[PDB]
């Protein structure tokens, strides 16, 4: 079977590997420039700035590399002014060979878990237009759609400013 | 004639009037339904789920005139963000500087806090702010292009929590 839990510190090699396999498979995986002190530095100091889920499998079952993390979810907290604390799903990936056991199923059931507790509205997040797969997956569990145009300022203007 | 200062929380009321006020601009002013009671909470309890700016000057007897809501996000890819979820300044008091002294603030907490970009969101209805933006470099994220929106609603949540 598999166990979630909450992330711990040794646990962001395999959580930075598994970001990298999600943006390979949303055919970008260039573009991960986070490492593993990163996620150290972002997610286990004082105030973290995401929070993480991780499915733990049994030796018996560990990746051929001998990973025994074959999935997780990354989240954190965020605020609507009209209607309060949101629950925010960032990323959420499950190993190719694993999925179908009921993995990712059960990592909803904790983030759900943890937005009931935090007294949170509702959980938003993304997913790629073309990502019919997750798309119909995430539906299949109450998942809608909900626009404007995301803009952004790099820290070269922010600098500035 | 004005001065920015991180909010506290005596000045939620002030925050919901102003959110109405910007609500009532994007012609939705019902939606509101968060009260005052929840902001000072979710804004100052043991822990904030955002962070506010204000602007204060020297019309209803209020001297919040403007005011940024904010909170951090992480992007798996690049890391720490600092995420501008609200921005407004009552009509009377805009085109003096006030919305630009914000920002500015607003990117010195990103630089403290070492956010590699700040993200919001820009109306495509309104090429001022467009250019408002895009001369402060402001590059028009369109990376948002090929994503769909989702949300999960409370009912379906306690349906998977329990
Ligand atoms: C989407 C994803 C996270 C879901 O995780 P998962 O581990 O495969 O999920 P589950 O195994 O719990 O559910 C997958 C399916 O197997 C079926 N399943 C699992 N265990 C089962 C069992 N014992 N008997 C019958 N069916 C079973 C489920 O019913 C479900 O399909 P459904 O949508 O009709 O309910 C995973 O497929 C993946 O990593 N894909 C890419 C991630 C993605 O696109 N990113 C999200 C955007 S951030
Ligand atoms: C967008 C908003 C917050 C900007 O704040 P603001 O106070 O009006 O902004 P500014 O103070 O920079 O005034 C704008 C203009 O006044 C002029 N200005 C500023 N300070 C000045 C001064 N000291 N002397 C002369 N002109 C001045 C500028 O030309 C400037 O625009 P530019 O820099 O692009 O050329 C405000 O217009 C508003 O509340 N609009 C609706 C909110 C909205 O669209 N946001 C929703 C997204 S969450």
């Amino acid at each position: 079977k598999f166990k979630i839990r909450p992330a711990t510190a040794s646990d962001c090699s395999d959580i930075l590997r598994l970001i990298k396999e999600l943006a390979k498979y949303e055919y970008m995986e260039d573009q991960v420039i986070l490492t593993e002190k990163d996620l150290q530095e972002d997610g286990f100091g004082e105030h973290p700035f995401y929070h993480c889920l991780v499915a733990e499998v049994p030796k018996e079952h560990w990746t051929p590399e001998g990973h025994s993390i074959v999935g997780f979810a990354m989240y954190y907290f965020t605020y609507d002014p009209w209607i309060g604390k949101l629950l925010y799903l960032e990323d959420f990936f499950v190993m190719s060979d694993y999925r179908g056991f009921g993995i990712g199923s059960e990592i909803l059931k904790n983030l759900s878990q943890v937005a009931m507790k935090c007294r949170c509205s509702s959980m938003h997040f993304l997913v790629a237009e073309w990502n019919e797969p997750s798309i119909n997956f995430y539906k299949r569990r109450g998942a809608s759609d909900l626009g404007w145009r995301l803009f952004k300022i790099d820290k070269e203007y922010l600098l500035k400013m």
